[PDB]
């Protein structure tokens, strides 16, 4: 929208956002449902993509409870209305997905830093909302699966890209063509999480993080994601150019400040 | 051809491939030469792959005796017939390098999960044949080495790219350039292997991985194999674009059960 | 130049260049500065790439000292000459950077394997150089930190690639927006090291290595290196081919000998 969602919206969506100056806090509010997501939990993460401040540089996202989400909420899939939205001619069943991709791909922006803080499970679109995120923080308590393959489905929430990028096109067949499940330690040894910690100690592990993050400068920060996140389709010739085109720009700021 | 290789004539070519069901096991049957490989075994991989059932999702290959595959027969670079089939005017050779490698690159397509049940070394276009499957399982004897450049010859088997994905460029470089020999616990470490088990449990560790997989819906693993195997190179925007064009389909068929 | 540096004039630059048969040595020799790079260091980098003689294959990068590089000398955020060269209109910056990025894209040539043998830290724009060789052996005493974001400025001597190929994107942003130092064990888990030794082993670790890759033919090694550098970024048939256009000019030139 122009305007933010507020806290009400959010509520009837199953969100919280808070927020304290440079950081913004996500927290999936439906423990009684394992925080399953609905069609308008997916549209409300979206605008408040589009609607943060522009002071805000980094964006956790964490779940009520002990579960990070167990995927798309089973009523999904039936004809009447979810959150007060109705459920899933061709083009607009398009267009509607779409827009639930949104509420995951403001994730990459490069004017933030986002991260995600799992405990417990996080299946198929919970899955994919932590592969969206820049970072992860599992406790040990993470169990992760790709479920969408063994209900028929694909995943469309923008997660094979991050899920190849992180464990190699080979693992992700693997993971996704069984929709097993695998837990904090098998998901460490895969690059699936960041760090792995103690379940008592994930709200410090991403204090912890937050506070790095915030004593690098915004600006170089924000220029820096930028350039890491086109590397890889660059051949090296391009993001030697691109890199020097960065610099200048920082030569620049700081020259005048 | 239209019609699939008979078993008299893998034979020949040092092969065995029975189909039961959804499920094709392919064996490499040479142990009398540690099933090193000949330009007839490759043209007639090529032949099981082109003419394989529709039913076939699942294809396995599995060596005969203690060692996957020794490489190249040493006597392919000789003048005589190996094989029946003669050895290796340019343009000649290009054709039958371009058959060759046709028996490696249909391991990668969508409608099938091709699992590699590597025991014992896989050298040269061994470890090429292991790098063309989706799914690498080895025993705890399996000892994996690029041997080509240490004979003057490049990787031509396909086997370049699979191992720059899995490894990286960089240690691709190394392995590659040093023509080493690594173990299984090396090869899993460098994520080589997807799973490595005892020699004695290396069947039943294929029978589950077979079974896992079946449980998952035929069209979804298809799908979502095509799916995974163009997150790399496409952008973001579009593999998203991709993923909700296939999920349009897969709810078109639901929709019709 | 068409002349390689001499002794002496590396030696105001900061380094050393030793060349045995097929292996050129280049030592860091800024101990008193921990090693600490400038322009000058840069351009003669370069001018030692362009100048090799023919027969150089391998070319090892070395630190004297117990520290590798502490990355950029703080002289050269300042006014006045450093190392007898004018430190850093915006066209002549682009230009003076892409001078000194020249010393860095040299290290991937087909024709040379480059190996960084690291002791005490890598600090900015000596992880870039780390970063830009084909492999890297680490002593266990090796700390590597990607500082540049910290100091307000990007990675601009073209780490950025190397990096997200090694570790993946995602701990790429990690690494580079928390600006942190991670220690060697890390580094080996991560995938930064090819090796971690013991620090009194480092000379002799390399010195494996350097005798591997000279068992290697040459012709072979180059023309691999120049394979898995576009594996990445080529689709698999347009791989295959290169491969097997690869395989013919090897084929041409035994079929000489
Ligand atoms: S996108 C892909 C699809 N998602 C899924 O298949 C996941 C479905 N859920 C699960 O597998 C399990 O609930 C787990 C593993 C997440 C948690 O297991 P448990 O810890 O045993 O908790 P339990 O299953 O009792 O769930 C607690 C409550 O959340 C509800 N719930 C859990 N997941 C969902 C969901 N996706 N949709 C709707 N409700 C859900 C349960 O129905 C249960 O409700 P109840 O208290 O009224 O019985
Ligand atoms: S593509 C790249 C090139 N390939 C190669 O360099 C591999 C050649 N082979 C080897 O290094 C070894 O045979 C190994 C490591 C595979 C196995 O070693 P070992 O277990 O000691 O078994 P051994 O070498 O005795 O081999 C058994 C038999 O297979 C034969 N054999 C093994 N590899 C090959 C091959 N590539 N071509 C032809 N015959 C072979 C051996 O000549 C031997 O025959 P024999 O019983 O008549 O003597
Ligand atoms: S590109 C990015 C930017 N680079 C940096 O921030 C790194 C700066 N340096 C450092 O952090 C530290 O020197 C370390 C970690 C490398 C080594 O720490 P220590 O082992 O405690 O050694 P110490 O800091 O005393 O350094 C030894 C000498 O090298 C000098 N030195 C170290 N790094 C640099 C540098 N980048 N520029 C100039 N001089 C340097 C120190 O000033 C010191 O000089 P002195 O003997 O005259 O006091």
């Amino acid at each position: 929208q122009t305007k933010a969602p507020t806290a009400e919206e959010l509520a009837a969506a199953g969100l919280t956002l808070t927020i304290d100056g440079e950081v913004a806090r996500i927290t999936l509010s439906r423990p009684h449902r394992r925080n399953a997501m609905t069609g308008r939990m997916w549209t409300e993460l979206a605008r408040i993509g589009h609607t943060l401040p522009q002071a805000v540089r980094i964006v956790v996202i964490t779940g009520e409870g002990p579960t990070f989400s167990s995927g798309i909420d089973l009523d999904m899939f039936q004809a009447g209305k979810v959150d007060g939205e109705p459920t899933p001619s061709t083009a607009a069943l398009d267009q509607v997905i779409a827009s639930y991709q949104e509420g995951f791909l403001w994730l990459r922006r490069a004017d933030i830093v986002s991260i995600a803080a799992v405990r417990g499970h996080a299946i198929g679109a919970g899955f994919q909302l932590a592969l969206s995120c820049d970072i992860r923080i599992l406790s040990d308590t993470a169990q992760l699966c790709m479920k969408e393959p063994a209900l028929g489905l694909v995943p469309d929430l923008t997660g094979t890209q991050p899920l190849v990028e992180l464990v190699g096109v080979n693992r992700a067949i693997e993971l996704c063509l069984t929709a097993r499940t695998i837990d904090a330690a098998e998901a460490a040894q895969l690059r699936l999480a960041e760090r792995v910690v103690a379940d008592a100690e994930l709200d410090a592990a991403v204090d912890a993080l937050v506070a790095q993050l915030l004593a690098v400068p915004a600006a170089a920060a924000r220029a820096t994601k930028e350039l890491l996140l086109q590397a890889g389709r660059n051949d090296l010739a391009t993001q030697a150019r691109v890199e020097r085109t960065a610099q200048l720009a920082r030569l620049a700021e700081l020259a005048k400040a």
